[PDB]
């Protein structure tokens, strides 16, 4: 059981949700005083009527970012890599002259001039990556403009690992998933846990997401709400994390590299001074301006991690929508996840409204 103050705003934020968006089925899980508080509703199968469940895999989308971003951060830690490191230290076959300048805290943060939202279907292979990369004609000079772009922060993961030799998927099991417990979040779903995944259900069809390159780096993390739950306790709280490199990993992600507006880009984590204007972080969520370009300015040394901050991310696959915010200072946080891709912006109302409650 919760505190009945929890379950209170829970009940009468989460219920409308639910009935307005046609939601099939939903997972969240409230952080209140360090501690996870766990609701259920709905389905994970309709046709077959399997119930959400507190070990039903939900397709993250683009939360998956904030562990690429972690694991980023822990190779900084290792003195892996510098953000300042040119893209082509890792990469020297990226020879194309607009290259020139691009460094790794440019793809991290999606400001090296104009890489698209989406990496092409048609681009699978590393040759084909290559390709795409060598062709594309940047908008802007880098550091100049924020353009949202999973063939950003992916080439960003896809590179950061190459110094220790593991893959991206090796990497993230063994220096983020493994030393916080995180036994049932996947890039990719063992056989014997397909029982556990949900289907997303898009204009009622059930639907997973489809391969893609760089996906396990941009939008391709499975996982449950209890591991969710402490996910945002590890990154309200890294203190308490033991394996060093991962506490500093954690706190570089929330580092402000960039500012736009009210925002600041961590790697792969967004946030905001605390106390916000909801009216900004619901209206901002909407993609007419998250996946819009936005000029910035840069932090020059980035800020360490502010714990006055409302820390969030969205993300999205064709069948899913996630939430994750929290509040360092407050000790609080939400997950929301659910089988269908509803607008982020009825999202981070019902979070804002719940945590603030809840302050």
């Amino acid at each position: 059981a919760a505190p009945q103050q929890i379950n209170d705003i829970v009940h009468r934020t989460i219920t409308p949700l639910i009935e307005q968006q046609k939601i099939p089925g939903m997972a969240v899980a409230v952080i209140y005083q360090g501690k996870p508080y766990y609701f259920t509703w709905g389905y994970a199968d309709i046709a077959k009527k399997q119930p959400v469940t507190q070990q039903t895999l939900f397709e993250l989308g683009s939360v998956s970012k904030t562990f690429t971003g972690v694991l980023g951060g822990d190779a900084i830690a290792r003195g892996e890599i510098k953000l300042s490191d040119p893209t082509t230290k890792y990469w020297p076959e990226l020879t194309a002259k607009q290259w020139n300048g691009i460094t790794l805290l440019h793809l991290a943060t999606y400001t090296a001039g104009g890489l698209p939202l989406q990496v092409p279907d048609e681009v699978k292979s590393s040759s084909d990556l290559l390709r795409f990369y060598q062709n594309w004609q940047p908008a802007w000079a880098p550091g100049t403009q924020r353009l949202y772009a999973n063939s950003s922060i992916g080439l960003f993961g896809a590179l950061a690992v190459k110094p220790s030799g593991l893959s991206f998927e090796q990497a993230m099991k063994t220096r983020v998933f493994q030393p916080l417990k995180l036994n049932h979040t996947w890039i990719n779903v063992p056989s014997a846990e397909e029982k556990n995944y949900a289907w997303g259900y898009r204009e009622g069809k059930a639907v997973h997401v489809s391969p893609g390159a760089l996906d396990a780096e941009a939008y391709g993390v499975k996982s449950t709400i209890e591991d969710m739950a402490r996910w945002v306790q590890s990154n309200l709280k890294p203190l308490d994390i033991n394996e060093k490199t991962l506490q500093q990993g954690i706190q570089l992600a929330q580092s402000r590299y960039w500012q736009t507006g009210d925002m600041y880009q961590g790697l792969g984590w967004e946030m905001l001074d605390w106390p916000v204007n909801p009216d900004i972080i619901i209206n901002g969520s909407d993609n007419k301006i998250a996946l819009a370009a936005r000029p910035v300015k840069p932090i020059t040394p980035p800020t360490p991690a502010v714990r006055a901050s409302w820390v969030h991310k969205t993300g999205a696959t064709g069948g899913f929508g996630s939430y994750v915010a929290f509040i360092p200072e407050k000790e609080l946080g939400i997950v929301m996840l659910a089988n269908k891709n509803y607008p982020n912006p009825a999202r981070v109302a019902a979070a804002w409204q719940i945590l603030n409650a809840l302050q």
